[PDB]
């Protein structure tokens, strides 16, 4: 009868919402299953619980944007396992639906700083003007120059660090400085799964994203 929404919210990355934030969730997860289908593929089977656990991971960057932020896909389609040069080379080709697998689904239950939906929602948010995945959302015109600048001077300071420390022990994952679109889907995943990383680090390009999520998961740490 009725998806299991308390046990859902009991994972890591959703711990710090507050009650109120819980139930809002809740409601954008609810609306997000009745206008959209999770399509589990190969012989994989999502029990209500996995199903309302994916939903709230749709939901989390959008839960001060609204739905209609993920209108630029009707479908998931989430494979059992994995199958990024051919992924980015996709990315920057849009109303094709999003593509996970449920191993990185799990993950992005943890507060790691490695979530999937998360990424993927992000590359959504950047193409959503109808534009070419360029790491810049939908945000004011006068504010593109000045977020441009912050997010490549971002990625010069990620590439900075793998060339000091190696790949393995560089601070945000080395994806990042890709390009600009996975840029801004990498730091999105950190911004909601590892913000203490990202705040201290890029404390311009950090107040950006507050200000375009209109969340600070920094902050929602503290109560
Ligand atoms: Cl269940
Ligand atoms: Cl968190
Ligand atoms: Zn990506």
């Amino acid at each position: 009868a009725e998806m299991p929404w308390e046990q859902a919210l009991a994972i890591p990355v959703l711990a710090h919402l507050s009650s109120t934030e819980q139930h809002k969730l809740t409601q954008m997860a609810a609306r997000f299953l009745q206008q959209k289908r999770l399509v589990a593929l190969q012989g994989l089977e999502l029990t209500p619980l996995h199903q309302a656990r994916i939903a709230m991971l749709f939901c989390l960057p959008v839960l001060e944007l609204g739905i209609e932020w993920l209108d630029g896909f009707h479908e998931v389609l989430i494979y059992p396992a994995p199958f990024g040069l051919v992924h980015n080379q996709r990315v920057v080709q849009q109303q094709g639906p999003v593509v996970l697998n449920w191993l990185d689904i799990q993950d992005s239950f943890d507060a790691s700083g490695f979530n999937l939906v998360v990424h993927e929602v992000a590359h959504k948010l950047d193409t959503r003007n109808g534009d070419r995945a360029s790491g810049v959302p939908l945000i004011p015109l006068r504010e593109v120059a000045g977020w441009e600048h912050d997010l490549h001077a971002a990625m010069n300071n990620i590439q900075d660090e793998i060339d000091l420390v190696g790949e393995s022990a560089a601070s945000i994952d080395a994806y990042a400085a890709t390009d600009p679109a996975e840029c801004f889907a990498v730091l999105s995943e950190y911004f909601f799964s590892a913000p203490e990383l990202f705040a201290p680090r890029f404390p311009a390009l950090w107040q950006r994203f507050c200000h375009f999520y209109r969340q600070d998961p920094l902050a929602r740490r503290r109560e």
